[PDB]
DNA sequence: TTGAGGCATTAACATTTGTTAACGACGATA
DNA sequence: TATCGTCGTTAACAAATGTTAATGCCTCAA
């Protein structure tokens, strides 16, 4: 919040202007690999990839402020062919070309650490998500994904913890957990309603047994405690 | 590697001298969190985590030279509770306190960008691995892990590509794929031998149909092409 | 009001994977 | 030489997941 806003000012004082994106349009994509250093300031986006069969995969979400790399800082080559779709109504972004990045960082040292810090946050997040999505099959994958959603998009209400997210269909949850068919996702969420872990109200998800999700995503809950401890405190 | 040698001479100049670990040792562990910056210079290691009920998870392997870190750079707090076990007969490691690192990379930038490069390699590697493991179930996870081990520990032989890796049991393949029982991995392997994809010789695996593994792990093959071009080029 | 499309739910069937046990090969020990 | 433990293989069964289709609820357009 603070270390990021300080980074914003350093960008405006170097000619980097914020380019605002609206919902559903792709900042970068997998078919036109262009190496940038996206600095999502305010907004919500999802990193996706489309197989050759047209199969969709949602790798993760990004809520500003955060940094996303589409190319390497040295070789200036692509880190992978992915898409960064905007899913919030409006999201402002400070896009930076990979070339000038190496220069802007070598000047200010405190902001080099910031980008380096967020990259470490990225690594720990991927290992934890990988650890919990592999042990308990797809039930644990849905539980882990839901746990992630509750922490960064959750708010406490008398009905439970409301996950403030439009859309969030059965199809979209399946993409974030590697489930291709919507019927399979529903079959699992119908078990979580039976178990009394979640309820479906207002086309919106309320979780009531957060501990049940921790048992299926202990490494992810461990990550929020160590990486985003403020987000962890709101629910503990 | 050149960058890893300049870095190695940079550490030896500032008083950091190597340490020798033997097989089965743990550089760090998940029960005594110490925040180091591990510069694995020569040797092979696997990052693991033990769940509270005792199930092992093999997150990935590390082959020197590379950079692993158990704590964040600015806060110096743990990034996660993992074990780094030495699986080669011996390994040469340069342990450096997390605080000393901030000053060292502050003096010399070309080594700061080298550490940043290795981290970008880590991010894109985790996203790619998470992509191919989540889409095709356990068959696609075993196929993905084998693809990783061929590019890194594979060599052209008359019987295909030999995975030059010792003590690669069925358990260790399962731990890397979230499979808990060696019976399940043997079942998947007997099918890959049936389809003439691999052969089991002298407790080692020989890969004879690399293209079969690419169709089940396309983004990992893409990652080796974009991140480790030299390693990839030796098998195409 | 009627009718089209998308989403959620459930059903059923097929395939895969989880789980445990038995068999046989191999090494190592005394 | 006999005996013990480790590992791979296969089998059998239960459970989970992949796949398809049918149904009902809801929105929207005319």
């Amino acid at each position: 919040n603070a270390q990021a806003e300080e980074f914003k000012k350093y960008l405006e004082t170097n000619g980097i202007k914020p380019k605002q994106f609206h919902k559903k349009e792709l900042i970068f994509n997998q078919w036109d690999p262009q190496e940038y250093c996206i600095f999502l300031y305010d907004g919500i986006t999802k990193l996706t990839s489309i197989s050759e069969n047209g199969t969709i995969m949602n790798l993760q979400y990004y809520k500003g402020a955060f940094v996303i790399m589409s190319g390497f800082i040295d070789t200036e080559t692509s880190v992978g062919y992915y898409n960064l779709e905007v899913i919030s109504e409006q999201a402002t972004v400070y896009v930076i070309k990979i070339n000038e990045l190496k220069e802007l960082l070598s000047k200010n040292l405190t902001h080099f650490f910031y980008v380096f810090q967020t990259l470490q946050k990225q690594v720990s997040y991927s290992l934890a998500k990988f650890n919990d999505f592999s042990i308990n099959g797809k039930l644990g994958s849905i539980c882990g994904q839901l746990l992630i959603l509750t922490y960064v998009y959750g708010k406490e209400t008398p009905d439970g913890i409301k996950i403030t997210l439009d859309n969030l269909t059965m199809q979209e949850l399946g993409y974030s957990s590697g489930i291709a068919h919507s019927s399979a996702v529903s079959r699992i969420i119908s078990k979580l309603k039976q178990e009394k872990v979640i309820v479906y109200k207002n086309s919106c998800f309320y979780v009531q047994n957060l501990d049940y999700l921790k048992r299926y995503a202990p490494k992810l809950d461990e990550w929020f405690y160590l990486a985003c401890p403020a987000t962890w405190g709101k629910l503990n």
